[PDB]
């Protein structure tokens, strides 16, 4: 679908009734240190992703009574969980994150992040960036636009979250391959892989309940959180609906990652240890994940003077959403 201008796709943004809604508030405003054990995450994990790891198809837990896969998969599911167990008695390999909530506000493609209820001083912006093709029956899409807008006049917050499997995955994974165990250090970063994602799903579930608390009863089973059967999402620097990485660097400061887990970010704004997530949370029941795509420099422009950073710094982190040479 052609382009359209960024005033025209900003013309067509969500649109919801302000007015007639009451964002939930959130119950814990600030930042949490928080740790899950392998133990508490391991009912957390998506299996299917793990066999996907190991070249084979299916979805879990029907892949174990494959006819043609099944033997090979219930070993790897029975070596994976021997090496879990191994992991969570010995205390080797441990999880660990960090969670926030702060008052928020929409303004423009951006979300105000404010220092408190006041909603004066501005402690960080999360920016975002906007669908810019033509689009029919339904809306040019930007995640600000799940946050009430300045101007409404109503009290909105927004999240935050880092979590890791724990900083011993490298060291966990060197051992092995200076052993030459190829298949072990395969297995030790596939888990740890799970373990991050089970983290993120966990702290999901305590956020939406608990941490901002807008579904205190919710009671959903495992398939159920793997289906995304809730309210809320929890987008992540990097994926289609913000694929612009150097917002990570906020998330860093905003929950202060590195005091609190360990967690690191590199030049190229990737996270250490390699099996981390990060991201936002949105609570309003319309937010879905989507992806921006195609950007024009109008857009690219406009970024830059919001970011503070040149048109040809931007242009570097934005390449693959760029819609021209
Ligand atoms: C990567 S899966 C994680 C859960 C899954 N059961 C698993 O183990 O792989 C889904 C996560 O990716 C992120 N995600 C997926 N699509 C996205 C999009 N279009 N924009 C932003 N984040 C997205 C969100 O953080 C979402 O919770």
């Amino acid at each position: 679908t052609p382009p359209v201008t960024l005033e025209a796709a900003r013309d067509n943004d969500f649109a919801f009734d302000w007015q007639a809604y009451t964002p939930p508030v959130a119950h814990r405003l600030g930042v949490q240190e928080v740790e899950a054990s392998i133990e508490t995450l391991r009912n957390y994990i998506d299996w299917t992703p793990f066999f996907m790891t190991w070249s084979l198809a299916g979805k879990y837990p029907r892949i174990l009574e494959d006819e043609v896969v099944g033997v090979e998969a219930q070993r790897l599911f029975k070596d994976a969980n021997d090496m879990l167990d191994k992991l969570s008695a010995e205390k080797t390999l441990n999880p660990r994150g960090v969670v926030g909530l702060f008052p928020a506000n929409r303004v423009g493609d951006d979300i105000e992040i404010y220092r408190d209820e006041t909603r004066t001083h501005v402690i960080n912006v999360s920016h975002h960036l906007r669908q810019q093709t033509e689009k029919t029956g339904f809306a040019n899409y930007c995640l600000a636009d799940f946050v009430a807008p300045k101007l409404s006049g109503k009290a909105d917050y927004i999240g935050a979250f880092a979590v890791t499997g724990g900083l011993e995955e490298d060291a966990l994974a060197d051992a092995f391959e200076a052993q030459h165990d190829d298949y072990n250090k395969i297995m030790v970063k596939a888990l740890a892989d799970r373990l991050a994602e089970a983290f993120a799903e966990y702290l999901h579930e305590r956020v939406r309940k608990v941490y901002w608390g807008y579904a205190p009863n919710e009671n959903l089973s495992n398939e159920e959180l793997i289906r995304e059967n809730y309210q809320g999402i929890r987008p992540a620097p990097g994926y289609p609906a913000c694929p612009e990485h150097t917002e990570k660097a906020t998330i860093w400061e905003l929950l202060e990652v590195e005091k609190h887990t360990g967690m690191k970010l590199t030049e190229s704004f990737a996270m250490w240890p390699g099996a981390s997530v990060s991201g936002w949370y949105f609570s309003h029941p319309d937010s879905k994940y989507y992806a921006v795509a195609q950007i024009q420099r109008d857009q690219v422009e406009d970024y830059a003077r919001r970011k503070g950073m040149s048109v040809t710094e931007v242009e570097r982190w934005l390449a693959p959403n760029l819609g021209y040479d």
